[PDB]
């Protein structure tokens, strides 16, 4: 079809806002670093700008599972080469994975499908690395796989893969045997070469492999991977997260009683000397002083007996990093107790690059804010600079450039080192037509942000209410200072927290109303979708659990809406405050009494998501009324199973819709400022049009469409959120599931 080149940039959050399970340093080129994520692809570091660049944005709609990066290897012989094991789930949520290969540090990729699933967003994703390159003969790669698939090898630089049938343990541990998520074998855990057992051009003969099997977890080959044997004398009862070999011949291994990233309530650290055969338990803590696994393992390349480990997960008051300079014989903690509850610290956190990491709470010794971290499954020391470490948490990448201050009685300065990283899952987006913000987001895990300059990190976490995930946000079109968001309050932690927040100042400050939807038996857990009347004189809340409710009393009371099914999608008219719209299971609904009463209209052909194995309350539906035009509604969504997929337009308040004949599939719709000389708002859609999957803009009410993204800027399964900017022609805001929010303008 037609295309128009655009400039695609990230909306900056400073910290990224998702879990980084692996950071991978190249072993021969200084400052060559990669980072991998569970749902958001991978990144490469740029030392000149102290920032990361995504190497995954070519991943698109059909091949979306490539953004689950379960393992990554960087070539020490030719550092232009990099490989990834990708695929997101190993259960019924996903299809088979693949090994991706690049000869230009991730600028471009080729791919080899694997005949099994890869688990970038499965349990144990911070154990590793499970994809490795022979450091003496770099056409050889090994991959340790999930689900009983065992050990795989390539001898042609990643093009072709075959099972290593002589590997004798495919794993035994299963995290969630009774669930539909993680009921498969975790499988193999990490692979570590002994480079001293090969020479350039000749296969490395000694290879170590960790396996998620508490009874027998560490394996070695000494004949180049022909024969594999469990290490005699190894400890039992735990799961090794990492195995790293020092030049002393000591193999260091961290263990947890889980594979993580969220669990681990007991742990050990061991070393095994490859020459003497001695095993030594060097666990930093033990007995009642240990209630957590050990996860991250970092050896110092310059000082062979210096190493660090992190807890996984202590959870309270914070995690601990432990440092040893004598091979684990003695350890120093990065913080200690004083007179309880006081603590002393060998570190200081600096979150000036992402000040919202304090979650809006006041720091105390027992409730530190910001924390050192959590989910610290990967901890790394720069092999070319003992003063630099990096580690991943569930929210960011932290690092230091004065690490060895620890050894001289000083404090380690830890700062956000995630510039360029955006990992959030975007549940909703609004671009208010007035005020200092053009973009307020609804995000998983870190709630969402009010953005002003899209290159500057937000200064504030969303509080009062404070929650992990905002499912939905809307604003009053005629009074955009009034806006409402809904999420799910953690009432175990804060029983007075509500799952709805209201703002009268454009989203800068929020308050919680005096009541929430409830029935005779329970109050809503929240989530669902929210719509705000044109004038702000009412709120409609389609809750996740107990149906649709309206309030005309600013949330002082809520009343169940008549006629609209529980789980319905909802939308307010942007002109007429009495008018709302609903949709469920193929039927369209209208209310003309402010959300109190809904009546069906006649609209046909919408995906029912209710025939031939489909479920209505999990449909892909984007439905919005148009700013400035009463009764004008666009609807995108559907699927191929029903042959009900595309983009529909109503101008009579939902009484009838025209299905656009020139849009084969569509999943999202949004609006922005009209083009010069046009009166109708520009349309932005995520769609398949003229045979091309992408992001498209129409300046003529859908008569013609131009693709405004391209094959290098696809962002995987972009069925999350989209809007134009009512104040900036051409501007699009695109939500993603693991790449944060993008904004883009014509070239
Ligand atoms: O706890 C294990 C172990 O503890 C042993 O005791 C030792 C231990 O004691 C701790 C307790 O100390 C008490 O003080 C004592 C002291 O112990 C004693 O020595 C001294 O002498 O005397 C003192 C005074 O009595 C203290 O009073 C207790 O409070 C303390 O207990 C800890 O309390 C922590 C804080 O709790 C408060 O806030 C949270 C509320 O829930 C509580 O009600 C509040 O009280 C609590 O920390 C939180 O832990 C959770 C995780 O908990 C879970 O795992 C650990 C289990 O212990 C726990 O039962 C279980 O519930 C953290 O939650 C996580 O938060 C992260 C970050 O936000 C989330 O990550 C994000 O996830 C998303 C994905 O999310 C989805 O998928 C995951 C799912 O979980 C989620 O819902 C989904 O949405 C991802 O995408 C993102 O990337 C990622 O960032 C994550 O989801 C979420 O789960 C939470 O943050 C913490 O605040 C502690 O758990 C609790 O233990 O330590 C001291 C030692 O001396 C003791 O010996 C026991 O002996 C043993 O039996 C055993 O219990
Ligand atoms: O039994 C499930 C169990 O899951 C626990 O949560 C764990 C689980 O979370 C999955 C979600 O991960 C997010 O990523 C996290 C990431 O894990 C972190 O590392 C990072 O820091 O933060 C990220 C953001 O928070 C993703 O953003 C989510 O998308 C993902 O949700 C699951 O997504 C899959 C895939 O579908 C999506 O991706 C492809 C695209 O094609 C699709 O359109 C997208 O929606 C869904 O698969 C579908 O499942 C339905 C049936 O779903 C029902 O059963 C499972 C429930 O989870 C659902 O709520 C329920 O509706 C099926 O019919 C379809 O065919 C499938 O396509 C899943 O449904 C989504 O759940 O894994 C990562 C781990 O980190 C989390 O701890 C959770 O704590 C438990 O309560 C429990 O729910
Ligand atoms: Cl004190
Ligand atoms: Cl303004
Ligand atoms: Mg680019
Ligand atoms: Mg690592
Ligand atoms: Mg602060």
């Amino acid at each position: 079809g037609m295309s128009e080149p655009y400039t695609w940039k990230s909306v900056v959050t400073g910290a990224g806002g998702g879990f980084v399970p692996g950071i991978i340093f190249n072993q021969t080129e200084p400052n060559l670093i990669y980072a991998r994520t569970a749902i958001g692809g991978a990144y490469r570091w740029n030392q000149a700008t102290s920032s990361w660049v995504s190497i995954s944005d070519s991943v698109g709609w059909v091949d979306w599972n490539k953004n689950g990066v379960d393992a990554l290897a960087t070539d020490p012989i030719d550092p232009n080469k990099v490989y990834m094991a990708t695929g997101t789930y190993t259960n019924h949520w996903d299809n088979n994975g693949q090994i991706m290969r690049s000869n230009d540090r991730g600028n471009t990729w080729q791919t080899t499908p694997l005949p099994f699933k890869v688990g970038g967003n499965m349990p144990g994703r911070s154990a590793g690395e499970r994809l490795v390159i022979d450091p003496n003969k770099n056409n050889i790669l090994y991959f340790g796989a999930r689900s009983g698939n065992g050990l795989w090898k390539s001898i042609d630089s990643g093009v072709t893969w075959s099972k290593v049938t002589s590997f004798p343990n495919v794993g035994t541990y299963i995290q969630n045997p009774t669930l539909d998520y993680g009921n498969d074998l975790v499988g193999l855990s990490w692979i570590t070469f002994d480079k001293s057992t090969g020479t350039l051009g000749n296969a490395t003969q000694t290879i170590y492999v960790g396996v998620a099997d508490t009874a027998s977890s560490v394996y070695r080959s000494t004949d180049g991977g022909v024969t594999w044997t469990a290490l005699a004398g190894q400890p039992t009862g735990f799961l090794p997260h990492h195995g790293e070999l020092s030049s002393t011949g000591d193999l260091y291994i961290t263990y947890s009683n889980g594979v993580g990233p969220y669990d681990g309530s007991k742990g050990e650290v061991w070393k095994y000397n490859k020459t003497s055969g001695a095993w030594t338990n060097i666990s930093p803590t033990t007995g009642t002083d240990n209630w957590y696994g050990f996860g991250g393992l970092a050896l110092d390349a310059q000082h062979p007996n210096t190493l660090m480990v992190s807890s996984l997960n202590a959870w309270w008051p914070d995690e601990v990093i432990f440092r040893s300079t004598n091979g684990g014989a003695t350890w120093s903690r990065i913080w200690d107790w004083g007179n309880y509850p006081e603590r002393t610290y060998k570190f200081s956190m600096d979150i000036t690059a992402a000040p919202w990491l304090d979650h809006g709470t006041t720091s105390t010794s027992l409730d530190p804010s910001p924390k050192l971290g959590w989910m610290m499954g990967d901890l790394e020391i720069d092999p070319f600079n003992s003063n630099r470490m990096m580690y991943g948490t569930g929210a960011t990448i932290y690092g230091s450039n004065n690490l060895t201050s620890w050894d001289t009685g000083g404090k380690v300065n830890i700062s956000v080192m995630a510039k360029g990283v955006e990992e959030t899952a975007v549940l909703g987006l609004i671009s208010p037509p007035t005020g200092t913000s053009h973009l307020i987001t609804a995000l998983g895990d870190v709630s969402g942000f009010r953005h002003e300059d899209l290159s500057v990190a937000p200064t504030k976490f969303q509080t009062s209410p404070s929650w992990a995930t905002t499912m939905s946000i809307d604003y009053a079109e005629l009074s955009p200072s009034y806006m409402v968001r809904v999420g799910s309050a953690d009432k175990e932690k804060t029983p007075s927290m509500k799952s709805i927040g209201i703002s009268n100042d454009g989203g800068v400050n929020w308050y919680m109303p005096n009541s929430e939807p409830s029935n005779g038996t329970k109050t809503t857990v929240g989530h669902g979708q929210v719509a705000v009347s044109a004038s702000g004189n009412s709120i409609l809340w389609s809750t996740s659990d107990i149906g649709v409710y309206y309030s005309k009393t600013s949330g002082n009371s809520w009343t169940a809406s008549a006629g609209l099914p529980a789980g319905a999608k909802i939308a307010s008219d942007r002109v007429n405050p009495n008018k709302y719209y609903g949709f469920y299971a193929g039927t369209f609904y209208v209310s003309v009494d402010g959300g109190a009463t809904f009546t069906a209209t006649g609209a046909s052909g919408f995906p029912t998501n209710n025939v031939a194995g489909l479920q209505p309350n999990e449909a892909q539906i984007s439905m919005k009324a148009v700013p400035g035009i009463e009764g004008d509604i666009w609807f995108a969504g559907g699927n191929t199973v029903e042959n009900k997929y595309g983009l529909w337009h109503s101008t009579n308040s939902g009484a009838s819709f025209t299905k656009l004949t020139n849009v084969e599939e569509a999943d999202l719709i949004g609006y922005g400022k009209a083009a010069p000389g046009q009166t109708y708002m520009s349309l932005y859609t995520v769609a398949k049009i003229d045979g091309v999957r992408g992001v498209f803009r129409s300046d003529d009410v859908g008569a013609t469409w131009v693709r405004i993204n391209d094959d290098a800027h696809q962002y995987a399964k972009i069925n999350m959120a989209i809007t134009g900017d009512p104040r900036i022609y051409g501007r699009v805001y695109l939500g993603t599931n693991g790449r944060g929010t993008l904004y883009a303008d014509p070239v």
